[PDB]
């Protein structure tokens, strides 16, 4: 009677919570649906992701949140920007921040694999998926433009 779910921090994950009688609900910001089990919100759109303002695309038909809470810049066409990092878009969609994206299904924080998803952080080279992060061999006789990310 006398709880209100809203006030405990977890309720709704990136999402606005509303105290209900016996439970509350989880509003979704805009371009964010509530996820199957309803304990959060996440983006299922795909689109492709850049690293400039959109071109220099590194991924195709990957989700916003894989794009932009990695070293993605703008997503989706028509490009929308990735929201820099001290902001509440940035808190919202990137709740685990750098490195990681909440499963659409679960919503749980899971490792980003820039490698599958982001082949172009590495083009040219070879791409080894770490823990919230990866790296970048180039090939012997090329060097990564730290820039374009391509070997060379």
């Amino acid at each position: 009677t006398d709880v209100n779910e809203c006030l405990d921090p977890t309720t709704c994950i990136s999402g606005n919570c509303v105290n209900t009688p016996g439970s509350y609900i989880c509003d979704c910001p805009p371009d964010f649906e509530l996820n199957p089990t309803r304990v959060g919100c996440v983006d299922t759109r795909s689109g492709n992701c850049y690293l400039d303002i959109c071109s220099n695309e590194i991924g195709v038909g990957v989700s916003k949140a894989s794009c932009c809470c990695s070293l993605g810049k703008a997503w989706g066409t028509p490009c929308e920007m990735c929201p820099a990092v001290n902001t509440s878009e940035y808190k919202i969609l990137c709740p685990g921040g750098e490195g990681f994206r909440p499963n659409p299904i679960t919503v749980i924080l899971e490792d980003i694999d820039e490698c599958q998803e982001l082949p172009g952080l590495c083009q040219g080279g070879k791409c080894i998926n770490t823990f919230g992060s990866f790296q970048c061999r180039c090939p012997t006789g090329y060097y990564l433009n730290e820039d374009t990310r391509v070997c060379d």
